[PDB]
């Protein structure tokens, strides 16, 4: 029968340590090809983007998969979101205590199946988020700022941590608008690592 569950909405019981089991409701946006068991899923309510093996997880319990595939809407705004991929940007938040708060970032794609969502990563917060920027942009909240052999996806990584242990992990993703950023996905975690290869922020990082 037909397994590919890219498109659907997607509940399940969590667990977070040894509190209760809490229901979660998302979209599955992607099935990893060189990982065919991590999939990534838009949570209603989380900004970040996360990486679980859905059908292996010990934290994740009475998984269901609606047949009802989420279907993509009609492109209207190409000639905008053009402009944007694979610029920094300068992206403004509100805070609680009042107001103001920019953060400094890069927009990396317009993400699958939401496709009104867009990729971005911050550099005080290096890991992948969705956000719908162009309703953003419209509403005065972010800037864009103009720009100056063989294959990494599915190779292992690790990097040394300063208390001298290694992160494993793999490279799942190369950002097409650019190629020297790449998504990373660690053993210990569920967010998606975002790197860019050419910055010095990448170089203890290292390769087998």
């Amino acid at each position: 029968p037909r397994r590919n569950i890219v498109g659907c909405r997607i509940q399940h019981g969590w667990k977070e340590g040894n509190g209760p089991v809490t229901q979660w409701k998302g979209t599955v946006l992607d099935q990893v090809p060189v990982n065919p068991s991590l999939y990534l899923i838009k949570y209603d309510g989380f900004d970040c983007v996360y990486g679980l093996e859905l059908n292996k997880d010990e934290r994740v319990s009475a998984l269901e998969v609606l047949p009802d595939r989420v279907a993509t809407s009609r492109i209207s705004d190409a000639d905008d979101a053009d402009r944007m991929i694979g610029k920094a940007v300068e992206h403004m938040f509100e805070t609680e205590d009042g107001s103001k708060d920019e953060w400094r970032g890069m927009v990396l794609a317009r993400a699958p199946v939401m496709n009104t969502w867009f990729y971005i990563t911050y550099e005080k917060d290096p890991v992948l988020y969705m956000y719908q920027l162009l309703d953003d942009y419209k509403e005065g909240d972010l800037r864009i700022m103009p720009d100056s052999v063989d294959s990494l996806v599915g190779k292992q990584v690790e990097y040394a941590k300063e208390d001298g242990s290694k992160r494993t992990g793999m490279v799942i993703h190369q950002v097409e608008a650019k190629p020297s950023v790449y998504f990373i996905k660690f053993d210990d975690d569920f967010h998606i690592y975002v790197y860019d290869l050419v910055k010095t922020s990448a170089e203890n990082l290292y390769f087998q």
